[PDB]
């Protein structure tokens, strides 16, 4: 029984994620994706300024 | 018989926990873990304020 508990703990060490780090990485990637959407939205309009020249 | 009782008392003094202090240490460690998880929940979103600038 102790050996089975140790084997399950070893699978958990090999496999399980450190969820508390993911709790910060998730919000960081959310803000990063929002900034990337804003950056692409601003980049879409750069060529359009040429119309003002005409 | 007295000698075996003396060895049992000596092994107990060598190993036994001070449970009356362990109750206070546990009651303090619970509050410490709760303050630590709350501090991590505060720390997770401080970078997220950068979205307000954009």
């Amino acid at each position: 029984g102790k050996l089975q508990d140790s084997l399950d703990a070893g699978v958990g060490n090999l496999v399980d994620a450190d969820l508390a780090k993911e709790s910060a990485k998730l919000q960081s990637l959310q803000t990063k994706q929002q900034l990337g959407v804003q950056a692409l939205s601003i980049a879409n309009q750069t060529p359009q300024t040429i119309l003002s020249l005409f």
